[PDB]
This record gives structure tokens, sequence and C-alpha cells, in this order.
């Protein structure tokens, strides 16, 4: 009898009254619309890599601290870049007793 | 000791191993989210005000269906970017590149 509507989304968000801090119910229209593949870098942190110079994102349990588990890691690969950059670190500053 | 000490992420300048792809454990530096728009916040859409001629950001909770509450708040003037926008707005809502 009746129709109902599943289209719950407008398009980006369209025109409407927006109320922003500081404003009550405004006349404002949409721009941009964050679904393709990405949609804002959250929570991740920029795991800047110091030897390969690359830029990465990476969470907290992607992140091992040498400061204690220096002996754990060691250098497991051996590799020019690898190495060279693990030895640059393995004579970092902040450094809590080689002893584990 | 602002309140309460709660954070507690990594703070920028601190140092680990990560595990990046092609990279089992490689020392990388910790850098703190950019912040520039993006920061945290996945779904989050764009919106330019047509009154104080600005760019924020807002969600579909906080965008109102207009052809309802054009009706509702219809009160202009004194407000510039107000009266612009509603015009700017009752004149051009669909943008008329077809039928005008």
């Amino acid at each position: 009898m009746s129709r109902s509507n599943r289209q719950k989304e407008y398009k980006c968000g369209d025109l409407v009254f927006a109320k922003m801090k500081g404003y009550p119910h405004w006349p404002a229209r949409i721009d941009e619309m964050p679904e393709a593949a990405v949609k804002s870098t959250a929570n991740k942190y920029q795991v800047f890599f110091f030897g390969t110079h690359e830029t990465a994102f990476l969470g907290p349990k992607d992140l091992f601290p040498y400061e204690e588990s220096k002996e754990k890691f060691g250098k497991p690969n051996k590799r020019k870049g690898f190495s060279e950059g693990l030895w640059e670190i393995e004579n970092n500053p902040t450094v809590k007793a080689s002893g584990y």
C-alpha cells in the first residue's frame, strides 16, 4: 500500500542546514566523501623508517622497543641497508644498558 | 599535571623496531600524527559554509534536511552569509544546469 524509503544517505551529504560550533542551523553544503580506500589516517602512528628513509603507518603492536628488547631482535637480517641502518641505531643515544 | 595523566601513546622522538612489509623488524623513528584535518575521525564530511565563507568538518548527525528545515529556520537578515547563503541556495539548491 505505502512505499518505504531505503536510501538513508545523501550523496556525499548534498545541501542541508548544518549545525557547526557557534552556528545554530546554517545553510551549508557538503564537500568530499572519505570512502575511496582510505577515509582518514586515524589512530595510526607515523613510523618513519630511519635507514630506508620511508614513511609508513603502523600501530603500537607493530612497534617493538629496543630500549629493552635490543637483545631480542638484534639484527635478524644481513642486508647492506638493513645492517647499516640498524647499526646506526645500534649506537643509539637512549640506551638503557647493553645488558638487556 | 593537567587534570589526569591518561596519555600513554608513543611520543614523537622515540624509536623502536618497526614491522613493515618486507621488513621483519627494522628500527624506525616514531612520529605523531601530522594534525591537519587528518589525524582522527574516519568518516567525516567537509562542509562549505556560505555564511562565514568557511570550510568545516561535520557528520550526518549534524546535517539536517533543508527542505523542511529551511521552512523552520527561515529568519534571515543582519547576517550577511545567512541571507546570501539562503538565496544562493533558494535560487540554486539542486544547481540549475539543466532547467534554467
